[PDB]
This record gives C-alpha cells, sequence and structure tokens, in this order.
C-alpha cells in the first residue's frame, strides 16, 4: 500500500461544522454534518484496483476486526479476524465504500463483486488520486482538519487563545441555554439510545494509525447514511421525549400541558380581542393572573420554538436521505433469504424511517421520492439486486394497471408477479407473527408518505367533484402511488382478498338503483320545498302538509331499503343484507374474516366504534377495503355524472356517499389501528428479542400516530386539503412560534367514521401528536383531537358575535383554569376534562335573535354540529342524534305574593318546523312561534326554552346525551347562552332530528 485511511462517519454534531472549510455532501440543517467516531458497525470497502471486497467490524469508533478481504462468495456469517484491521490502499485506486450494521450474506458480496452497475450505484466512491496530504480530498481529511473538525475531540476541549485564555470557537459560545430548557436539553448529543458520544482525545485514533503512515494517513468519512438516519431518529424521539415529559410535568399528570394549552388559548383570545380594537383585555386580566401566565409563556415559548425548529430541521435532514436515495442506497444489503436478517432488516428500516414523515415537508419529500421510485415499497426491493431487477422494472410497468379492470384478475396478477418474484423477493408467509409485525411496521414507516400520495390522488378526485367532471378511473388508479398495487398484490395472497369486478349486469343494476336513489332524493327535495311552501302559506296545521309528510315517509322508507343495498354495493364486501347490486369491485374473503369485517363495518356505521373489534383482520384487508371503496366511489360518481343530475343535489348526494365511503375507509383505518395495536406486543417482542444491539430501537413515540396505514387520515386530509388554518395554528402552537401563531390565528379570524376512529385515549394520543408538524398532519388532529377541540373553541370565541355576548360560562372556566389569581378558585381538572368542559361551554347551543327593518330571525347555533354529523350514513345511525325538546314558559306578575311560572311542552312543533340556515359549523333555525293567550285582569309574559338534547355517539357507541337548556326571548335582539339546569319535573317528549327531513 501507499496510504492509510481512518474510519470516521459523518454524524450529527453540536455545532462542530466543517462546512466552512469542506463541501458537505448532503448539508445537514439540524446539526452540522460533522465528523464523529463510527457507530458499532460492519464496514465494507471495494477496491477498484482489484475488485475485491473488504469487510471490517466497528466497535467504539474504530476497526474492531477485519473479517473477509475476499473476491468471492463463501458464507453468510463470518466470525474470524482475517488480518490487519487497518484501511491501507494504493494511492492510485478508486475505492467504493459503504457502512453496514449487519454481516452481508454471500448473495450481497456477489451483488457488488460481480456487477459494477450495482457497486457504483450503492457504495460510496472515493478517488484516492484526488486527495492531497495537505489539503485532503473527496471525503478525505488531513490530520489538522480532523483535529479541527472531529467533534468528539473538539466539542468539550477547552480551546485556547494567543493569551492562554479559553478560546470560544463557534460551537462554543453555545447560546446561554436557558434554565427553562429541559434538563436533558442542557446535555449535548441527547440521542443517547444508548449513549454513544464521549469526550475524546485524538491520541486514541492516532493509536489506530500504523506509525509509518502517521505522516501519510488521512481520515475517511464513510457516508454512514444509516447511522445518521438512526441518530436523527433517536434525536427526534428524544425531542418528543422533551415535549411529552414537559407537557406531562407540573403538579399533576398533564398539568404543564393543561397549563400551556390553556395559556395559548388565552393568548390567542387576547390577541384576537386586541386585533378587534383598531378595526378589552381587562376582561381576561381580571380573571387570569396575566404576569404569571405571560411569564410562563415567555419562558416556555423559546423552548417550543427551539424544539420545533430543531424537529423541522431533523425532518429536512432525514428526508434529504429520502430524495437522494441515501437510505435505500445504504439499506441495500439486507437479504431476506436469512430470516434473522429479514427481521433485522425490517427492524432497521423501522429504526431509520420511524416517524420520518413527521411533517408535511417530510411527507411530501418521501412521497415524491416514492412517486419517482415506487419499487422501493416492495419489501427490501433495494436489495434484489435492484439494478438486475431494472429489467423487471419494465415488467412492473407492464404490471402497471390498465385501470381498475386489472383488479378483476388480481389473483392471476399476484401469481404472475410471484412467478417473477419467487426467490427474488421476501415471501411474507409462514413467518412468525413477530417478524411479519416487523415487516408491516417497516412498510408502515413509509406509509404516511403513501398517506399523502393517496391524499393528493383523492385531491385530484375531489377537484373533479368540485368541477363536476367525471374522473377517468383508469387515470386515477394509475396516478395512485404504484406502491399501492404492490401492496394490494401482497394482500391478495396474504388475506385471500379476491376482488370480483361488477359484471355489466351488476353495473347496470347498480346504475339503475343509483338512478332510483337520485330520482328519489330529487323527489324528496321537491317534497320538502313544497312542504315548506305549504307551511309558509297554510301552516303546520294544514292537511296537505301531512299528505306531503306521508309521501316523504314513503320515499324515506324506500331510501332506507335501497341505501343499505347501495352501502353494501359501496361496501368492500359481498354481504348485502340478502339479486345483489354492485359497482366497481368487491372483496370475496374467507368466511371468518368476511363475517368479522361485516360485523365491524356494521358497528362502525351504527356508531359502535368500540366493540367494532377486528381481531383476525390484517392491514391487507385494510388496503383492499380502501381501494374497493376508492374504485366504487369513482364508479358510483361516474354513474351519477352519467345521470347528470341537479347540481344542488350533487353536493348532498356526494357528501352522503363520501360519508359511507368514509365509514368503510374508517373501517380500513380501524382495521389498521387494531392490527397495529394487536401486533404492537409482537413488535415490541421482536424488537427486544432480535433487533440490533446498536440501538434500543424502541417503538416510536409517534408509532400510534404514524404506523397505522392512514386511509382515514389521508382521506380527511384530502377532503380539507385547502382548509389550512387548522394546521397552521396547531403547527404554530406546536412550534410555540408567537408571531406564527398570531398570523395563523388572525388569518383564521379573517364522527364514528372519522372523529371516533382518529380520536384516542389522550395520554398516548395528544402528548405524542405534539411532535407532528405541517399543515395536513396537524390539521387532521386539529379537526378531531382535544387540542384540536380547543381550536374548534377558538374558531367560535373571539369572533365578533361571540364577543357581543356574555362570556360568563367561559369566564367561570377561565377563573377555574390553572391561571386564576386565587388557587382557591382553581378547579384542577385534567386537560381532558377542561377540554370536555370548554367544548361543552362553547359548543353550547347558543341562541341569537336578530331583527330586520316586521320580521325577526330566531336561531340556535350548535358549534361543531355540522349537518355532515346530523346526516345519516346510507345505512347506519346519525352521529349527532340532535333532539330539540321545546318548552314554552309562562309567567304572570302580582302586586303581592311571588309571581307564577309554568312550563308547557311544544316539542312536536319545533321538530315539525325548524330549518337549517348554515350547514357548518354554527347555525340552526326555528320559527317565530305564536304567543299564548293572556289572562283576565292582568298581563302575561312569555319566554321560550329549547331543551336541546345534543347527543353524540361516543367511542362506546352509547347515547351520551347532554341536556342543555337554552332559554330565549321572542322579541328582543339578544344572544342567549346556556348551562345545565334542574328541569321542571316530568320531561316533555324529545323529538329526534333527521336532517333529510329538514329544508336546506
Amino acid at each position: 500500500a501507499k496510504v492509510q485511511l481512518l474510519p470516521l462517519r459523518y454524524g450529527l454534531t453540536e455545532g462542530v461544522d466543517p462546512s466552512a472549510e469542506l463541501a458537505m455532501p448532503f448539508a445537514l440543517k439540524s446539526r452540522p454534518l460533522g465528523l464523529r467516531l463510527v457507530r458499532n458497525g460492519y464496514l465494507y470497502v471495494i477496491d477498484g484496483g482489484t475488485g475485491k471486497l473488504h469487510e471490517y467490524r466497528i466497535d467504539k469508533g474504530a476497526i474492531d476486526k477485519l473479517l473477509w478481504q475476499d473476491a468471492e462468495v463463501r458464507a453468510d456469517v463470518r466470525s474470524r479476524a482475517v488480518g490487519e484491521p487497518q484501511l491501507v490502499f494504493p494511492r492510485t485506486s478508486v475505492l467504493y465504500v459503504a457502512y453496514s450494521e449487519l454481516q452481508w450474506t454471500a448473495r450481497k458480496c456477489m451483488q457488488v463483486l460481480a456487477s459494477p452497475k450495482d457497486r457504483e450505484h450503492f457504495m460510496q466512491a472515493v478517488d484516492l488520486r484526488r486527495a492531497d496530504p495537505q489539503q485532503g480530498g473527496p471525503h478525505l481529511l488531513t490530520r489538522r482538519q480532523a483535529e479541527t473538525w472531529l467533534a468528539e475531540v473538539v466539542q468539550n476541549k477547552v480551546h485556547r487563545d494567543e493569551q492562554g485564555q479559553q478560546r470560544f470557537p463557534p460551537h462554543q459560545q453555545r447560546p446561554a441555554s436557558p434554565p427553562a430548557a429541559h434538563p436533558d436539553e442542557r446535555r449535548d448529543y441527547v440521542w443517547e439510545d444508548p449513549p454513544l458520544f464521549r469526550d475524546t482525545q485524538l491520541g486514541e485514533l492516532t493509536a489506530q494509525v500504523l506509525p509509518q503512515y502517521e505522516h501519510d494517513a488521512l481520515f475517511l468519512a464513510l457516508r454512514d447514511d444509516i447511522g445518521v438516519m438512526r441518530d436523527l431518529a433517536a434525536y427526534q424521539d428524544e425531542v418528543v421525549g422533551w415535549l411529552e415529559e414537559w407537557l406531562q410535568g407540573g403538579a399533576q399528570a398533564g398539568a404543564n400541558e393543561r397549563d400551556y394549552v390553556i395559556a395559548c388559548y388565552i393568548e390567542s383570545l387576547t390577541q384576537i380581542r386586541a386585533a378587534e380594537l383598531p378595526k378589552g383585555q381587562r376582561g381576561i386580566d381580571d380573571l387570569i393572573d396575566r404576569p404569571a401566565m405571560d411569564s410562563f409563556l415567555a419562558a416556555n415559548r423559546p423552548n417550543l420554538a427551539r424544539w420545533n425548529a430543531l424537529l423541522e430541521q431533523i425532518s429536512a435532514d432525514r428526508t434529504q436521505m429520502l430524495t437522494e436515495q441515501r437510505f435505500h442506497r445504504a439499506a441495500w444489503y439486507y437479504d431476506f433469504q436469512q430470516a434473522e436478517q429479514l427481521g433485522l432488516a425490517f427492524a432497521t428500516q423501522y429504526a431509520c424511517l420511524k416517524d420520518i414523515c413527521r411533517s408535511d415537508e417530510a411527507s411530501e419529500a418521501v412521497l415524491a421520492f416514492l412517486e419517482e421510485n415506487p419499487q422501493y415499497d416492495r419489501p427490501l426491493f433495494q436489495t434484489l439486486p435492484l439494478n438486475t431487477q431494472a429489467e423487471l422494472i419494465a415488467q412492473y410497468a407492464q404490471l402497471g394497471p390498465p385501470g381498475h379492470l386489472w383488479l378483476s384478475k388480481l389473483k392471476e396478477w399476484a401469481q404472475q408477479r410471484d412467478s417473477l418474484e419467487l426467490g427474488k423477493l421476501p415471501a411474507l408467509d409462514g413467518l412468525p407473527e413477530a417478524t411479519r409485525a416487523l415487516a408491516d411496521s417497516a412498510q408502515a414507516t413509509l406509509n404516511p408518505a403513501l398517506t399523502l400520495g393517496i391524499s393528493r390522488t383523492m385531491e385530484g378526485f375531489f377537484k373533479s367533484v368540485g368541477q363536476q367532471q367525471a374522473p377517468d378511473l383508469d387515470a386515477l388508479f394509475r396516478k395512485l402511488p404504484k406502491a399501492l398495487p404492490g401492496r394490494l398484490l401482497d394482500a391478495a395472497v396474504r388475506e385471500g382478498v379476491t376482488f370480483t369486478i361488477a359484471s355489466e349486469a351488476e353495473k347496470a343494476i347498480l346504475q339503475a338503483d343509483l338512478k332510483e336513489v337520485l330520482e328519489q332524493r330529487a323527489e324528496l327535495r321537491r317534497l320538502v320545498r313544497q312542504r315548506k311552501q305549504v307551511k309558509s302559506q297554510a301552516g303546520h296545521k294544514s292537511t296537505d302538509a301531512r299528505a306531503l309528510l306521508a309521501d316523504i315517509q314513503r320515499v324515506r322508507l324506500q331510501l332506507n331499503a335501497l341505501e343499505p343495498r347501495l352501502a353494501a354495493a359501496l361496501s368492500p364486501i359481498a354481504e348485502l343484507p340478502d339479486t345483489p347490486g354492485r359497482a366497481g369491485i368487491t372483496l370475496i374473503l374467507p368466511s371468518a374474516q368476511l363475517q368479522e369485517v361485516a360485523s365491524g363495518i356494521r358497528n362502525l356505521r351504527n356508531g359502535y366504534s368500540s366493540a367494532a373489534a377486528f381481531n383476525k383482520v390484517g392491514d391487507g384487508i385494510g388496503l383492499a377495503v380502501f381501494v374497493a371503496q376508492f374504485v366504487n366511489m369513482v364508479q358510483v360518481w361516474r354513474g351519477v355524472i352519467a345521470t347528470s343530475p341537479d347540481k344542488r343535489e350533487l353536493m348532498p348526494l356526494a357528501g352522503s356517499i363520501f360519508t359511507t365511503i368514509s365509514a368503510g375507509v374508517a373501517a380500513a383505518q380501524a382495521i389498521a389501528d387494531t392490527a397495529l395495536q394487536a401486533r404492537s406486543v409482537q413488535l415490541a417482542q421482536g424488537l427486544q428479542n432480535h433487533a440490533v444491539e446498536v440501538a434500543h430501537v424502541q417503538m416510536g413515540k409517534l408509532h400510534l400516530r404514524l404506523g397505522f396505514v392512514g386511509y382515514a387520515a389521508g382521506f380527511f386530509a384530502a377532503a380539507v386539503a385547502t382548509q389550512t388554518h387548522y394546521g397552521e395554528w396547531l403547527g404554530a402552537i406546536r412550534s410555540g412560534n408567537a408571531q406564527a401563531q398570531q398570523g395563523a390565528a388572525l388569518a383564521m379570524v379573517g364522527g364514528y367514521a372519522l372523529k371516533g376512529v382518529l380520536r384516542a385515549a389522550t395520554p398516548a394520543a395528544e402528548r405524542t401528536a405534539w411532535a407532528l408538524a405541517g399543515t395536513r398532519l396537524s390539521s387532521i388532529f386539529a379537526r378531531f383531537n382535544i387540542a384540536g377541540a380547543i381550536f374548534t373553541a377558538l374558531e367560535l370565541v373571539g369572533t365578533y358575535w361571540y364577543n357581543r355576548s356574555n362570556t360568563t360560562p367561559h369566564d367561570d372556566w377561565l377563573l377555574s383554569t390553572p391561571w386564576s389569581r386565587d388557587i382557591g378558585g382553581r378547579l384542577n381538572q385534567s386537560l381532558e376534562i377542561y377540554q370536555q368542559r370548554l367544548l361543552g361551554i362553547v359548543q353550547t347551543p347558543r341562541g341569537e335573535v336578530k331583527h330586520a327593518s316586521a320580521t325577526a330571525e330566531i336561531s340556535l347555533a350548535l358549534p361543531g354540529i355540522s349537518l355532515g354529523a346530523l346526516q345519516q350514513t346510507l345505512a347506519g345511525r346519525p352521529e349527532v342524534r340532535l333532539s330539540l325538546a321545546a318548552y314554552r314558559i309562562r309567567s304572570v306578575k302580582y302586586e303581592r305574593g311571588s309571581p307564577m311560572v309554568r312550563w308547557f311542552p311544544v316539542t312536536e312543533v319545533v321538530g315539525d318546523s325548524l330549518q337549517v340556515a348554515s350547514a357548518e359549523p354554527l347555525v340552526l333555525l326555528v320559527p317565530r312561534l305564536a304567543p299564548l293567550e293572556g289572562v283576565t285582569g292582568g298581563s302575561v309574559t312569555e319566554d321560550l326554552l329549547l331543551a336541546v338534547q345534543i347527543e353524540r355517539l361516543n367511542p362506546q357507541g352509547q347515547y351520551h346525551a347532554d341536556r342543555h337548556m337554552v332559554r330565549l326571548s321572542p322579541h328582543s335582539e339578544g344572544d342567549y347562552p346556556a348551562s345545565p339546569q334542574r328541569i321542571q319535573g316530568q320531561e316533555a317528549s324529545w323529538m329526534l332530528i333527521d336532517p333529510r327531513l329538514l329544508p336546506d
């Protein structure tokens, strides 16, 4: 040889940034791509002068052993010190180098010994001729360069100036990290799963130079893209650890989260109320100890800003490894032909990619990467060899669906692909459940990217919907992430998922039944309009309105027979309540899985989100149910456009179809979450048994938010893709960024399917979700979760019509929040309880009365009770079983003795005559009912009371009624809040609102 190299890796470093002197190959934002001791590792080096493969083991930063140095296949496990651990080479060679955590199988030595197209694509090339002993070279550093830039030496070394005092190089002057910071954030290199960083003297690495090379040697940066991805993963996890442990801190479980989220709600309300002044803070400061609250915010906001901007830059640094192929280009050496390595491979793909789609800019980078490179979604496709399989990439393009009719042969296509793939890819069958739990979790690590790709394709669909233009299903299915076909062909063998296609007979039957459903809905709309006209001209006492009501009841019964069948046609599964109608495609399943999926979907559509268990149902049936509804949604909506109906009926009809789609999408999601949690024990067991010693490799802090295959998250994120404000505010809050929060807030000012499956038990499910960022991911949980519910509060409070009225229930809330000036006033409810109570206090039924220059409008807001929650899923139950009991209140006054008050029921009239005046989120309308008769020798005054039983099908599926008691005046412009009351003994009837009966 003529030179010695030494193994460094690129790594995260606390500021020891060589980029001022050297060109960073991939320029990390969050921590400088400084040089570091190498993780416990296998190192491989190909010499272009000979073609031989070298193999090295790394322990504690340095070469432990050399264990092959050979040109040929031998054995998959190697356990000898073959010779000199040093890296020594002729200075004329080009080397190709790569870092690995596992011994490579002989199939992987063969993959880069023999073929240069794989070798030069996967392994990092270093040109020894380019290097210079006084400037360095490509990935090659001089002794003085390493002394300057090796962070483990440099980090805590006391640098010295020309007068012998401490010099502070730019990683020192570490910026006065405040006593507000988490105790572990005080410590450097917090990604300590296990602790690997240590203060080092370069003497220990010069001890690795063979003395003759002490003048000649250089330091080599091994592009340890796996080790960097693990460091960034464990660092993201540890910043989630800071977020969770701080949020959970304070005097009670979740006390600090409670305090901060309530402080940020109070600050947002303050900022909005102030911003309404130039177009009032005393009302808050009388209640809230503002100097304490704002000092707490001023301390914790710099923490949250630092933590979020750090996580954002970790996202950017990770997905610079998922645009440049550096991850898959490193993870190429996994070899499913050894089952232990198949497990270690899924575990290391999980460790590197876990929560990698932490945020939208990450999800979009990984998505665009998979859209360019969809083959990597097959298990270990980067390992096949990938480039020998570049010829079969043409077969995958030939397997590229000719639209949905591909699915009609899906079992044949799966067998044909297996005929391509047999021995070439992992067979995910017969493997123990711990290993296939790993396999699914690994494929799920990329899955929030597929969630965004599904979301963008559903965006293309919902655009076509808003444009009222029939989408080409063949286009849509091709545009879907070609990951999806690759997983669905796996589900076709794993689950027995056997798609039939609706025959032209079935398609024609369902097209006729859609023509029925739509002509009946048009008849219903006409009948409702006529009924309203009659009520306007003849009142609710007229018989003609009762004849129209009988017609409405007829058509409603017909719809309630047809729409179960329409929902089963739209269902993933053959189980009609039964000739069968179908459109698009449908799953045939083994009868156990079929019956479980049928009962589960029936429960979900009927609200029973719990006891909708899916014990034996896998993620494969998840995906199959999803794409079966994608196809049947597209095909039904194309059928509707083939009817070309009233555009005014398109929107309710599309909405309701999207409810039933969303309910089986939610079944796909709840299958995914149940498979995730039921496998979670097997996953933890696999990790603890036989994940790599090189990390504790824990189940990610966000796994229960990012490991489910996302169909309901991606569906909803597509449905509100435009509605950025929720994600903007919740992102800025999780940012703590005060001016970003103020911007999001002022720009904003200027269920059993979705809610019930995306909401979860909050300790596991909010303090974890705070590490999520970006508009779409944060907007999902903003629309549904408890911090999201507080945003649904902010959407109501601070608006002018709310500011116009008595905040007293909310003022009592405030003065019972943790920031009350008297602790004795504080009622230290847990944040879940404060969220419930605040929601109940803002999503009170909240009445308004308005006058026009002869006529008055009396209305009753139901904040968050969208009509989409009142509307009945095609077959199913209403999510909000809104039940306006109506009472009239009569009073007479006397010169002596106490005045009298009496209640009367009127409930039947208000159900017979209330109306909708906004679909979401905050109106319902009630007629100006006539007063009661007077009394002789005196006078009568009347109040109205609308005992609005709001009721929501809770996670239990139970009739969780909330008997609010709004009391209102008939003839004065007023806003009338509500709070529970003792009722006047015996209840009235409680008529149930079904909004299909309601004019809109």
